[PDB]
């Protein structure tokens, strides 16, 4: 069965909602749905359910010419009815798309007959195209199985376009997806993928050393870190680590003392020698970042100053700001209150917790005592929808996200990088600034908007960037070469050749 493979996820794929969130897994709403354009590596979308379009002369009225020939896998067809219908399901649950602009743009969206799909915007939203190449929430299901003729209460069985189609799915033990043998556009090389439910990751790579599963692709947290190394140099395996994809970094409350202030978040940001944090934690497998987005990421090639490590440097700041060592104590004290920040964190994530680990003792060098709370899944994200953190570990979300699609999302009050910035005193001037981006024609105003967007948070300090991380592959030799999805969410199983 070299057409079969055997996969790992810590749970199970979910309903399959290509409209909804949590618990639906974005890689398996990615294997079953599909976007009008596909996004491509070189930051371009191509033609896909949607085999042109044209836009008008002020550039919010847009008309879509979709293929002919594509069916649902329940045999029924794909065309511009079914997919207003699907807009029409997605926009009636308009406030939970909030975080991503475009579900407040679309004004409008008609079939004009078959083929012709035509969508008004608010305003010329010249990220109109990759926002329709997301996972979620712009993919079509058979509106047969709407409910009621809703998704937002649920859908009945999870018909979509594409290559995979699910055939079962256990909860906590096991989902199968199996190739769409009436698929549209080409035939992956293999039929049945079994994702296995394994939560913990060591326990993931012992699946895979009894040889239990065959593939194990996915972000830092797939595998301890050390057993991957190990993987690496051991012949009997295949493993492969991506270019970097996104970032990973502390976000300071802005808000909340002693983040509040900028000397403080300056010199913890010359606190932590970021390589030493990786070669440590992450054994050597990830790149430094010292800046919100890498300078390969669009927009963001500024020429923005690094602060290097430099604990000399941090005790100065902390110094000239009024934080001073009483005798003979190490954590520094100003008004009588002590230097003292939470760190919140996934309490059984044992990667965050080396991670904040050394965080704690690089920041206790300079004087800052960092409180360690370690909390459930639930709490965690609680705490960063309310600003209840002084700071916490956040990640952006790479292409296309970035830049324009995580800017947008810090205007949002339930996104933590909001509640993080909350205390800036140019927070409205930004936010102003990053609704004008979103919306503008100039090519050279865009550049200006995003380098002073990019440049205030990175002079205020909002954040702590520790690296660019990798897409991690672990595998059967057998399985040759595992390619990267463009969509860092996504795994193109379509795409594994044997």
């Amino acid at each position: 069965a070299p057409d079969e493979i055997t996969t790992a996820w810590p749970v199970n794929v979910g309903p399959l909602n290509p409209h909804l969130y949590t618990p639906n897994q974005m890689f398996a709403q990615s294997m079953v749905y599909e976007p009008l354009v596909k996004y491509q590596a070189d930051g371009s979308v191509i033609p896909w359910l949607a085999k042109s379009w044209t836009h008008s002369e002020d550039g919010k009225t847009w008309t879509f010419t979709l293929r002919d020939d594509v069916k649902f896998s329940n045999g029924e067809p794909f065309d511009a009815e079914a997919a207003a219908e699907n807009f029409r399901a997605v926009l009636d649950n308009r406030q939970r798309h909030a975080w991503l602009e475009l579900a407040n743009q679309i004004v409008d969206v008609k079939a004009l007959s078959k083929t012709e799909l035509q969508i008004t915007l608010k305003s010329a939203y010249y990220p109109f195209l990759q926002e329709l190449a997301l996972p979620r929430p712009f993919r079509f299901i058979a509106p047969s199985q709407f409910k009621n003729h809703e998704t937002m209460n649920g859908i009945k069985a999870p018909i979509g376009t594409g290559p995979w189609i699910l055939q079962e799915s256990k909860l906590n033990q096991y989902d199968v997806f199996v190739r769409n043998e009436n698929y549209w556009g080409e035939k992956p090389a293999i039929k049945k993928i079994t994702f296995n439910v394994i939560p913990d990751p060591t326990t993931r790579a012992v699946a895979f050393e009894t040889g239990d599963i065959d593939l194990l692709y996915g972000n830092e947290g797939l595998l301890p870190l050390d057993t991957f190394a190990r993987f690496s140099q051991n012949p009997a395996y295949h493993t492969q680590l991506s270019q970097p994809i996104e970032t990973v970094m502390l976000a300071l409350n802005t808000a909340k003392a002693p983040t509040n202030e900028l000397a403080v978040r300056e010199a913890l940001n010359y606190a932590v020698n970021k390589k030493s944090l990786i070669d440590n934690a992450l054994y050597g497998t990830q790149q430094v970042a010292d800046t919100l987005f890498a300078p390969s990421v669009p927009y963001a090639n500024l020429g923005l100053k690094p602060s290097q490590y430099d604990p000399q440097k941090a005790k100065a700041l902390l110094e000239k700001a009024g934080w001073t060592l009483p005798a003979g104590k190490d954590i520094r004290e100003k008004n009588g209150q002590p230097l003292r920040i939470e760190l919140s964190f996934i309490g059984t994530d044992a990667l965050s917790k080396s991670m904040a680990e050394i965080i704690q003792a690089d920041m206790r060098q300079i004087g800052a005592d960092v409180s360690l709370i370690g909390e459930e899944e639930s709490s965690i994200y609680a705490r960063q929808r309310d600003g209840r953190f002084g700071m916490i570990f956040h990640r952006t979300w790479g292409a296309p996200y970035d830049p324009h699609a995580f800017l947008s999302s810090m205007r949002v009050p339930s996104i933590a990088d909001f509640q993080a910035q909350q205390g800036l005193a140019d927070k409205p001037l930004i936010d102003k600034e990053i609704g004008e981006v979103l919306a503008t024609h100039d090519e050279t105003q865009r550049q200006a908007l995003y380098r002073d967007i990019l440049t205030r948070l990175h002079d205020e300090a909002v954040y702590l960037p520790i690296s660019y991380i990798s897409m991690m592959v672990v595998s059967k030799p057998e399985l040759g070469n595992i390619p990267y999805a463009p969509i860092a969410t996504e795994i193109p199983f379509e795409q594994i050749k044997p």
